[PDB]
């Protein structure tokens, strides 16, 4: 039952390659399937010709503003923000996929993978996948952040969509 989407991700032009990811259905059905249609994109809109704005070497990679593509934009496909759904997954390590916010119940369409294990931010970030294979390319956009989350270089999902 769950959805792998993919991510195709480039620098400057350059492309750096794919990203798989796992959609925790199973345990997050709503926010799992927020990600799963903005990836395809068939409610007309999604992460397809989006950025990754806010990068932080050993910590995270966020993207997913499509409106504004700073993080102050975004939204979901049932409406400009979404509750929290629950918080069963954790921030184990490495690859987790979860949902930036402003607080509470702010759930639009931003959301980072992460490159540490962030377990402070459990119970206040919902955890809905992980990376199933690109990991390398998590890390190449790692590479281009800093620890103010700046980029070096325009990183944008030239591609995405659903395998599975
Ligand atoms: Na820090």
């Amino acid at each position: 039952a769950n959805p792998l989407v993919y991510l195709d991700v480039d620098a400057n032009g350059k492309p750096l390659g794919r990203v798989v990811l796992e959609l925790k259905a199973d345990v997050v059905p709503k926010t799992a399937e927020n990600f799963r249609a903005l990836c395809t994109g068939e409610k007309g809109f999604g992460y397809k010709g989006s950025t990754f704005h806010r990068v932080i070497p050993s910590f995270m990679c966020q993207a997913g503003d499509f409106t504004n593509h700073n993080g102050t934009g975004g939204k979901s496909i049932y409406g400009s923000r979404f509750p929290d759904e629950n918080f069963t997954l954790k921030h184990v390590g490495p690859g987790v996929l979860s949902m930036a916010n402003a607080g509470p119940n702010t759930n639009g369409s931003q959301f980072f993978i992460c490159t540490i294990k962030t377990d402070w931010l459990d119970g206040k970030h919902v955890v809905f996948g992980h990376v199933i294979e690109g990991m390398d390319v998590v890390k190449k956009i790692e590479s281009f952040g800093s620890k103010s989350g700046r980029t070096s270089k325009k990183i944008v999902i030239t591609d995405c969509g659903q395998l599975s």
